[PDB]
């Protein structure tokens, strides 16, 4: 029930901002001065100049390193989010990743459904659920997932806790 | 700290997939079965096919009322998200209103940013803060927003709350 960094980094739906007191809504009491991520009244920044840093809400990350939506954020220049271009990724690319958690499909492209996440998945969200760990001739998950004491893997205490075989264990 | 029906309908950072429980991870604990927002491995229903229902993350609405990211998903019959073609809204559309809040330019799209939110900007998300209600000549705010005791438009108790003047109010 709550938002930001009180919420965990957890996002209000349909872009609702999320205040600095770590609730959600619209006004100027929760798009204005510290808004969190949603529609902040001041753009959040990203890419190349802020870091690398992604842009929260899956927004565009802008040329300028601006987050947003629309022609000027998701055409021409962007540099993340659900940018217009096609996003390479995969063995085509070097074994790029796709940004958040996107499935890169067996052509080399970031997307999420059936076709980029489902058999020949690359890295991401895929929904093959593939082994790891031991039982798997100790193959690794991509992302930094953990191989769960069963073979799987995610992300959660269930999957990063005891009994952890590799990747971004707590335990 | 909670998602889904458990946390307001809050979204998980990353498109993280929000269990059946509430709880956001990656593996098949959450994206599987029970899935409520992020990459779930069985993408959800929207537009034409689910009732006018919209994408949660963000995702675009491909043209068969699936969600999800890539050519698919926000190329050629995109029906909500966004979708790699610019969104038409306002006067210029039949006062049409963008879907998700976001902001309805001066010149009839959509997006996030200072281009469509800014001056000009027609309904949705706009960071314009125009007065509402008797100290304005009886306006009301687009998008149902509540038009609070103080003649500003917004969501949250403090503006839908006691001395709500028009709009989506409680009180």
């Amino acid at each position: 029930q709550r938002c930001g960094e009180q919420g965990s980094n957890m996002e209000c739906p349909n872009n609702l901002c999320c205040s600095q007191y770590g609730y959600c809504g619209m006004g100027g009491d929760y798009c204005g001065k510290g808004c969190q991520n949603g529609a902040c009244w001041t753009s959040k920044r990203c890419g190349s100049q802020a870091g690398g840093a992604t842009c929260p809400n899956n927004h565009c990350c802008s040329q300028y390193g601006h987050c947003g939506f629309g022609a000027e954020y998701c055409g021409a220049g962007c540099q993340g989010g659900p940018c217009r271009a096609d996003i390479k990724c995969g063995s085509q690319s070097g074994g790029k990743l796709c940004p958040n958690n996107l499935c890169c499909s067996q052509w080399g492209f970031c997307g999420l459904g059936s076709e980029f996440c489902g058999g020949g998945c690359q890295s991401g969200a895929c929904s093959t659920d593939k082994p790891c760990g031991k039982d798997a001739g100790g193959r690794v998950c991509t992302n930094n997932y953990c191989c769960s004491k069963w073979g799987s893997c995610g992300i959660g205490p269930g999957y990063c806790g005891a009994g952890c075989q590799s990747g971004g264990c707590d335990a």
